[PDB]
């Protein structure tokens, strides 16, 4: 197990052009486009994106790529946050993913509010973090992803994410 295949597990891969759980436009493995209720804007970031006239339609290459892209620009985010940063750099490297499973969701203005949680991961508060971290719109609208994600950080291994 590792970031890619974890991911992979909690996104999906769809080459079409779908609405994610929040109803927005997406591609590939959880590549939001955007979050424009117009079809003809969302078709137009794809394009955008990979750089041919698409209409809607990616190959799992492309895919892939976006995917590499977009863990990239994960990482790269938390690593310019001052709030992020000194967390992330804190923990091992499961744990690590974890958190970039995070950011990938919902993005540094989505982690946000979690400033709490934030402490206690970097105290290695396991048990209190999992509980501080339930306690979210995250968790509530998306509780299966939330609590793999969860358990991650509590335990520090990849149980939640085998036989999967
Ligand atoms: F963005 C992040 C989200 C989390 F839940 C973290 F623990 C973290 F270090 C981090 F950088
Ligand atoms: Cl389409």
């Amino acid at each position: 197990m590792n970031i890619f295949e974890m991911l992979r597990i909690d996104e999906g891969l769809r080459l079409k052009i779908y609405k994610d759980t929040e109803g927005y436009y997406t591609i590939g493995i959880g590549h939001l486009l955007t979050k424009s209720p117009s079809l003809n804007a969302a078709k137009s970031e794809l394009d955008k994106a990979i750089g041919r006239n698409t209409n809607g339609v990616i190959t799992k290459d492309e895919a892939e790529k976006l995917f590499n892209q977009d863990v990239d620009a994960a990482v790269r985010g938390i690593l310019r946050n001052a709030k992020l940063k000194p967390v992330y750099d804190s923990l091992d490297a499961v744990r690590r993913a974890a958190a970039i499973n995070m950011v990938f969701q919902m993005g540094e203005t989505g982690v946000a509010g979690f400033t709490n949680s934030l402490r206690m991961l970097q105290q290695k508060r396991w048990d209190e973090a999992a509980v501080n971290l339930a306690k979210s719109r995250w968790y509530n609208q998306t509780p299966n992803r939330a609590k793999r994600v969860i358990t991650t950080f509590r335990t520090g291994t990849w149980d939640a994410y085998k036989n999967l």
